[PDB]
């Protein structure tokens, strides 16, 4: 589907990478959703049993969903638009670094451009959109949503 | 789905409106199931955690399924039939004053009718069914199902 | 869904009823579909074999989606929201006298309400709305959109 | 899904097994559909091109739906349920030789009972049943379907 | 779908059969995952609550999923492949004696053949494999996969 | 789902940019499909009229999916993976300039890349892989699959 058709959507993080402490890994991902509620009638909350609408998962190589990862570099992360199953669920490849800043990959960034597609944003051709192909780091304090970034969201939300 | 393929369908509230005891919702509710497992196969279970068949929920004005409430009046709820996600929700608009009895709206009147839907049941044309499209207040104490509706839902489930 | 996730849309008529000319319900058929795409980027194909997105079905009594028609009278049609399958299908009661006129009931202005469901409109609680749940015809010459009517389907498909 | 949520349903034989003429292919899959819409409410009909809600394949080895035939004998045919896509496809193993008689594989006879399948009926455990899970040919000319075959289609389709 | 799109599968004892000791099940149970996890990069998981992807449910006579049950005898069991909702059920037909060895049905065997099918594997056509049609008691210690089984289970979660 | 559960595929040309002879694009679009099926069990077959798997469009800026072209340069194409009604599923960006050279974006190419995604392949990491993200021409005659191409797309059809 092209939405999830609710505003209250659950996430799970399955497995933690032992790359960051567990809690900043529930931090880069709670921030990451805020960016995304703070802009849209959407609210999100953490669940720690149970099914939830967006798994996140850390995994290397090929892990079921037939889009295996590529080991260090390269594809850094994945996940798929709203839906039942798989749906939504947002994959980070574990063969990368994850950081809590510029060391590595940054999981926060990451986090906000995967969420983008498991609510179901595409990419965007705007180089200062955070849905824009190429990864590059800018500090968490001063990162902002592009203005293509958001009619996109609300184009499919509101508010 | 025209019908659950299952005898065992499960229910949580996914939030309470403050114009009711939590429990006298809790009554409401499971009355409104009891008298549709009543005359069929059915058996209907409340959880608290985790995803259930049927959610049901309170909300106000646009609520994230396109179908958005009128505030206080006109529409009272409405409820999707079976399937996966949104599939079984029923969603009560909190614009509108719950009520144990002919106070405002009769939440378990109101339930028992909107469960029918998302049992898999239409709106009926017969004025005496549950299923008929206007609301009207009757005691729970002689309110019974009308044959029309009897005919409905064991058309579907049978017994 | 609750939309269909394009612009170029087809319909087929399954087959015509005794009450009209061909002519007269190919037209009707036409006029209604035209009332939604002259206000949305939504386009109009009829094509005459094959599978068509909505399919447009005069039938009585049980006809095998579970809401069986109810004879002359109360239920005058049904439509199932977007979808694979039969989503988007529009069924018009047999048992109905269709007409071109204020007798009997009007077919395209039971289109034009029946046309909203298969787009994805659900009821609306607005008197002037097309989409209010009762039928009631009205100068087929002068009739129009409510305003509630293009903000909901403008709404999901904007423009 | 369970069932096929309308009376009329079509089909197209995508291609003709050498084994037989085009004429006695178109026959005896005819007349196996018959058996079952003599039965139900249930009406089929037999198209050109384009899609069909079932498509009556002969296939060899592995051909794409994963449930390879394991050539000469062992699987005669399979067919899907209910369903968008291949749902209610019919194969039948071109590695078997079909006849219009008892020697070989009877097309008619293995055609009821894959429509069966692609009606929503499983294997039954009444071995008078056509659904009853062993092959076996019987006089063709005094064939008829079982109780338990009526009650399982019927409780279905109804009539 | 084919397949289940992920590596980590979780199921759920709905309910205990009171033929054998609660453990005795879960042992069973867990032993018939164990076998297809341990030719594939699959893993299993119980859960207590919550919805899990495969629910094992022992159940007599019709049950709601439209394939009733016959009683002691005949079909002993049955399940559906990779889906949502009921899919990837398994059901075991409580009228038959279910054990740990060789007394009435076992059910560890009868289990690894209908995981087979919520796996996403159909029936073979090979006397040795599992997915036999064919019901047979093989002792637990020296019960294996035919070469059949691994090919096709393979060929769908490779490894 | 992951991937067309069949050998045997339909494609139509929705309609043709006024870039290219209508000839000219049917050759590309072809010799696209051809790459593929040369690597696997699979055939294609374009259809004139009706429901095909794969629906070739050219559209431009907002054309119903969510994902709205751009005009001229950035996103060229984009497509959706296997499944029902626009699964599968390829749109051209009729802003860019289709050519059957290197000059502006070349079709044929561009295509290879699209029908990639509509069997159910992501994109590659390896530089050299059609399936690479960044678009750019090669020699049409003497162009090739990458083994990274040709392992992905046989790791879903095999042969
Ligand atoms: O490293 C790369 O950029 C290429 C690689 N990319 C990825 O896997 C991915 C890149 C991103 C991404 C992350 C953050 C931002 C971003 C935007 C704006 N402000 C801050 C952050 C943009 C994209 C997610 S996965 C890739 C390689 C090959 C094929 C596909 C993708
Ligand atoms: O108030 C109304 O009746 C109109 C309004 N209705 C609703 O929203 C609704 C009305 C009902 C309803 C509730 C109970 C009963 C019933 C039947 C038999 N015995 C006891 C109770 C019937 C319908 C649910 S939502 C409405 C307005 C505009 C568009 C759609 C619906
Ligand atoms: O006399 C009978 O038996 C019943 C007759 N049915 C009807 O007249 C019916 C009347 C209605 C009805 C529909 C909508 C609303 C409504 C009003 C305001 N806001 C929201 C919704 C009220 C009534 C449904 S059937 C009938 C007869 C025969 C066959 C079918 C129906
Ligand atoms: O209205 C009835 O007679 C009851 C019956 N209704 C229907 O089947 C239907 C009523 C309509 C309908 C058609 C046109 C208009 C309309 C609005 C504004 N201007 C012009 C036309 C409104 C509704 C379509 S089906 C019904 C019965 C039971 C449950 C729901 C609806
Ligand atoms: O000799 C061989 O290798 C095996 C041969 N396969 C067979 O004969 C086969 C026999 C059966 C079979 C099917 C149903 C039942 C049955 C009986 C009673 N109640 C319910 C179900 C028993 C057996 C399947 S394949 C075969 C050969 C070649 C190709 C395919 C199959
Ligand atoms: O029967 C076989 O040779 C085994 C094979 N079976 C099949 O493929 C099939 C067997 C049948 C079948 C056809 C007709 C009748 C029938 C019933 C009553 N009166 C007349 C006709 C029963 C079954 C269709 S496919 C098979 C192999 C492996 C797993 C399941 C089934
Ligand atoms: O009792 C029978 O075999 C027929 C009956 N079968 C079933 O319901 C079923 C039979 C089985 C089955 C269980 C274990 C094994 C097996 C294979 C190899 N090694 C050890 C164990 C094979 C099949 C599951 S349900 C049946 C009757 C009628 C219609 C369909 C099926
Ligand atoms: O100048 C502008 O405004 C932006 C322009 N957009 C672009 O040039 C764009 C460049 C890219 C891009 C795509 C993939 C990769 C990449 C590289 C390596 N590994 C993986 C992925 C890098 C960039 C997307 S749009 C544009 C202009 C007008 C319309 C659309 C796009
Ligand atoms: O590449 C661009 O100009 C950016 C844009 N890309 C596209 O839309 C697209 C790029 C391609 C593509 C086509 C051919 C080849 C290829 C590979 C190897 N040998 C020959 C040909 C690679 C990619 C299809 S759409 C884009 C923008 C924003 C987000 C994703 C992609
Ligand atoms: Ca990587
Ligand atoms: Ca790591
Ligand atoms: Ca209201
Ligand atoms: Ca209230
Ligand atoms: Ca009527
Ligand atoms: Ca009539
Ligand atoms: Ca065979
Ligand atoms: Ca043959
Ligand atoms: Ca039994
Ligand atoms: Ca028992
Ligand atoms: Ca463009
Ligand atoms: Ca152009
Ligand atoms: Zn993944
Ligand atoms: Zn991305
Ligand atoms: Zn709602
Ligand atoms: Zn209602
Ligand atoms: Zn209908
Ligand atoms: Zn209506
Ligand atoms: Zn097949
Ligand atoms: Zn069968
Ligand atoms: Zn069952
Ligand atoms: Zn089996
Ligand atoms: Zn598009
Ligand atoms: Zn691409």
């Amino acid at each position: 589907g092209p939405v999830w058709r609710k505003h209250y959507i659950t996430y799970r993080i399955n497995n933690y990478t032992p790359d960051m402490n567990r809690e900043d890994v529930d931090y880069a991902i709670r921030k990451a959703f805020q960016v995304w509620s703070n802009v849209t009638p959407l609210k999100f909350s953490k669940i720690n049993t149970g099914m939830a609408d967006i798994l996140v998962v850390f995994a290397r190589g090929a892990h079921g969903d037939f889009h295996a990862f590529d080991g260090k570099g390269g594809i850094l992360a994945h996940a798929f638009g709203p839906g039942s199953g798989i749906g939504g669920d947002a994959h980070f490849d574990e063969d990368e670094f994850w950081t809590t800043h510029s060391g590595g990959t940054n999981l926060f960034l990451t986090a906000v451009h995967e969420i983008g597609h498991s609510l179901g944003l595409g990419h965007s051709s705007d180089p200062k959109a955070v849905m824009f192909p190429t990864y590059k780091y800018v500090d968490i304090n001063t990162f902002r949503l592009s203005a293509d970034d958001i009619r996109g969201i609300q184009s499919l939300y509101g508010d």
